[PDB]
């Protein structure tokens, strides 16, 4: 119902929020509970911004002051423009710096989602800004006079919203940055999630070491992803969240709609793995404080699969491990949530003949009524014949890492509350199945 875009500072993680108006402020020490502080801006003209800690006083509100660059509509014209708020009690509340933007408008219709880091190397404050089709970066010594260094501009990957920049240290000992942005490469057959680069930043623009993005995410359901800090240690990993939306596949003429708007995904942990070459990409799990709301786990041996194998157990919300292995089948995967009389189920799996892992909702409850998104699809080498899934299933979500988790599917699915089965399935050939393990999981959500 509410997207959280969280940020570590002062001890704790603080998310702040829009309520019908005024902003809200909840905190978290786990990524679990989180407990709502109160109002942190009384009248406030989703929000579109950043939030950061100025430690060294740059913009002059004192050593540690709390500072959000914030897009609001300006007073003249209503065009998107950049605002600046601070906070000197910690970031419990929040006043308005002056009445002017910090960054105005440049008479254009894209101009929002400013995401504000400190670039320690070149000793200054850098902002990524969503600009259409490009992504503007515009640099600052105190974070309220800004100048124009650079644009990246994207190719066929839709319109550009919610930036990211950040520096991580591979496992092999180098640094990299990455540019990342939601963007909708539906029409060219990609993701409508998080696309990024890595590369290079030398403080003024973004050098990618290829022209293609990769995507953080290949299902359906992972838009305007977020990454923050990991505050218990800050460059071997990072956390990431997103919003999977179920309002946006309306598609009839009237206007009404459900009480579902949509729901956050759950956290992931990425971390930058080399590739061998220049090659690197980010690889996501799901946050180990997970395991502390296991509430029982089911182990199976062994298990050789030609066509079908149904487990007994019943499973509603809860993490599914296994290892696959196979010889020369068409494909391979699970069907999760399934009714007794196996009409209803969520499939997961490999096809080994098309090269690629996949996700299909078209037996469950699913948002789009055209029938259009009902397989979400990620490369997979069709040489590769083992294979590792981490799965998430709850109410209303799968979540499926596969492998270290380079690729990950997100995807919203709505089963029957009575829909608990698992069945093993194959097609052309028989697999082996190991290590399955089934941890039955509180929901949070
Ligand atoms: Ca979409
Ligand atoms: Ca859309």
């Amino acid at each position: 119902n509410d997207p959280q875009k969280p940020v570590y500072f002062n001890g704790k993680y603080h998310y702040y929020y829009l309520y019908n108006t005024e902003w809200r402020h909840a905190v978290s020490d786990d990524l679990v509970h989180w407990q709502d502080q109160g109002v942190a801006i009384p009248k406030y003209t989703p929000w579109s911004g950043s939030v950061v800690v100025d430690s060294q006083n740059t913009a002059g509100f004192g050593k540690g002051a709390i500072v959000a660059i914030m897009t609001q509509p300006s007073a003249n014209d209503g065009k998107e423009e950049q605002f600046l708020w601070y906070s000197q009690n910690g970031g419990k509340t929040f006043k308005p710096y002056g009445e002017e933007p910090v960054l105005p408008n440049p008479d254009t219709v894209d101009f929002r989602d400013p995401k504000v880091i400190w670039d320690e190397e070149d000793d200054k404050w850098v902002m990524a800004l969503a600009e259409g089709t490009k992504i503007g970066f515009y640099e600052s010594q105190n974070l309220k006079e800004w100048r124009y260094t650079s644009s990246f501009q994207t190719e066929n990957i839709g319109i550009i919203e919610c930036p990211d920049l950040f520096k991580m240290r591979a496992d092999d000992g180098t640094y990299k940055w990455v540019l990342g942005a939601s963007a909708n490469g539906k029409g060219a057959g990609k993701p409508n999630t998080y696309a990024y680069w890595t590369g290079s930043f030398n403080g003024n623009e973004f050098t990618a070491d290829e022209a293609e993005p990769q995507w953080l995410d290949h299902g359906f359901d992972w838009y305007a992803g977020v990454t923050f800090e990991d505050g218990e240690t800050s460059y071997e990993k990072r956390y990431a969240l997103a919003w999977m939306n179920n309002w946006d596949y309306a598609n009839r003429t009237p206007t009404w709609k459900d009480n579902f708007n949509g729901t956050d995904s759950i956290v992931r942990q990425i971390q930058l793995k080399h590739k061998g070459g220049n090659q690197y990409s980010l690889a996501s799990h799901p946050i180990d404080q997970l395991d502390e709301l296991t509430e029982s786990t089911d182990e199976f041996e062994r298990i050789e699969v030609n066509g079908s194998k149904t487990l007994q157990i019943k499973a509603n919300t809860y993490q599914l491990e296994a290892d696959i292995s196979w010889a020369d089948l068409k494909n391979v995967g699970f069907r999760l949530r399934e009714s007794a009389d196996r009409k209803r189920h969520i499939d997961v799996g490999i096809s080994a003949e098309g090269g690629y892992s996949f996700v299909n909702r078209g037996f469950t409850g699913q948002p789009d009524s055209t029938r259009t998104y009902l397989e979400s699809k990620a490369p997979f080498d069709p040489e590769k014949k083992r294979v590792h899934f981490t799965i998430i299933v709850d109410q209303n979500t799968v979540e499926a890492f596969i492998d270290d988790g380079e690729t990950t599917h997100s995807n919203l699915a709505f089963p029957d509350l009575n829909d608990t089965g698992i069945t093993l399935f194959t097609e052309n050939g028989t697999a082996v199945f190991e290590n399955l393990k089934i941890k039955h999981l509180r929901s949070i959500r």
